[PDB]
């Protein structure tokens, strides 16, 4: 299915205007996409969830049909200025303190944060092929790990900006079956133009906390590994046969997380495109469990 989810919603944020998805009532289930995705990324799994709560899907800003940052350069749209951006648009959204989060990639990087922040606030986290704790390039996926290195090099402003290799390579490269012309259009869509309309894309792969570096973010992640694995809240972990990221050590370290439920669905790193009922069907079950009557 490539109909999107129900329709986009805009708010004034940080003179920013970002789109989201807000459908149903009650406590929020809030789904994060990462890079190069938008909410669209989560189109056929929400339906699984209606009825269950409040189904909320946003868009980064300069991701999506978010706004564009201006002026933007290789010093936009770094890690903390997505945080903050996102921190208010969550806010604005009056959420409540029984928020269940869906998330992926740097949707979880973010959303983790978020959730150690906020706590209390947080009556479940559901994850998948997510930045988990910070990583070694040891620990990356094999096939892709110099064009990531590439990404963080001078050349990555030819491969991302000009090129667009993210949307165009990685994201169809990650997935296990054959994308539609429909489905390809909305994910380029918020790229169609070179230059900075993709800046986004690239910032993110030079923000993954690898190596040491950048160690703004792997303290960030540093923060959240260590609560995560403590915390006694509610956790669903999607994990993914073959996986790209979660895999390996950062899948070891995952597995040792409390509270915590755990299935296994076919795919690479956008998984939400090759299992989506499977996917949908286990979120659901989770929130249920969470919410019962
Ligand atoms: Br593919
Ligand atoms: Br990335």
């Amino acid at each position: 299915g490539a109909k999107p989810f129900g329709e986009k919603k805009f708010i004034e944020i940080k003179g920013r205007r970002m789109a989201y998805i807000d459908e149903g009532t009650g406590d929020p289930i809030l789904f994060q996409h990462g890079n190069p995705t938008s909410s669209y990324l989560w189109r056929n799994i929400m339906p699984h969830c209606a009825g269950l709560g409040r189904l909320i899907a946003c868009d980064l800003i300069g991701m999506g049909d978010s706004d564009k940052l201006d002026p933007s350069g290789p010093e936009r749209y770094a890690y903390a200025e997505h945080r903050d951006y996102l921190d208010a648009l969550w806010e604005a959204l009056d959420l409540g303190d029984r928020v269940v989060l869906v998330v992926h990639d740097w949707g979880s990087a973010l959303g983790f944060d978020w959730a150690r922040r906020h706590r209390e606030r947080v009556q479940g986290i559901a994850y998948m092929e997510a930045i988990a704790m910070p990583i070694e390039w040891a620990d990356f996926p094999e096939q892709d790990r110099d064009l990531f290195q590439a990404f963080r090099s001078q050349a990555g402003e030819e491969l991302v900006l000009q090129d667009n290799v993210f949307v165009e390579q990685v994201l169809p490269g990650l997935i296990l079956r054959p994308l539609s012309e429909a489905e390809m259009a909305a994910y380029r869509e918020p790229f169609l133009a070179a230059g900075e309309a993709r800046r986004p894309t690239l910032s993110w792969p030079r923000q993954i906390p690898i190596a040491g570096t950048p160690a703004d973010v792997v303290a960030i992640a540093r923060d959240y590994a260590g609560w995560l694995s403590e915390s006694p809240i509610p956790k669903l972990f999607i994990n993914a046969e073959p996986g790209a990221l979660t895999t390996g050590r950062m899948r070891d370290f995952c597995r040792t997380w409390p509270n915590q439920t755990e299935i296994t669905v076919a795919g690479a790193h956008f998984i939400q495109e090759d299992s989506p009922d499977e996917i949908g069907a286990a979120i659901a079950a989770f929130v249920r469990r969470l919410r019962p009557a």
